[PDB]
């Protein structure tokens, strides 16, 4: 239901609001739509483990889990 998303960047979102359907997939899915395309890797690490877009609604039994998202991008900027 709640969870925290803190990207490298220094954002953290604190929402009391998660699906069911895809939760992770779908919050990863907002923040690259919403910026209109996405930043490289754009990978969380859910404690301390990797990929958990297959845990969608697995993750909406939390609803009080830290989360970190990861976006490396050094191909190019100009």
């Amino acid at each position: 239901m709640l969870l925290k998303v803190k990207t490298v960047s220094n954002k953290v979102i604190q929402i009391t609001s998660l699906t069911d359907d895809n939760t992770i997939a779908e919050l990863k899915g907002k923040l690259e739509e919403s910026e209109g395309i996405p930043g490289n890797m754009i990978r969380l690490v859910y404690q301390g483990k990797q990929l958990e877009d297959e845990k969608r609604l697995k993750d909406y039994q939390m609803s009080a889990g830290a989360t970190f998202h990861m976006v490396v991008a050094l191909r190019a900027g100009c």
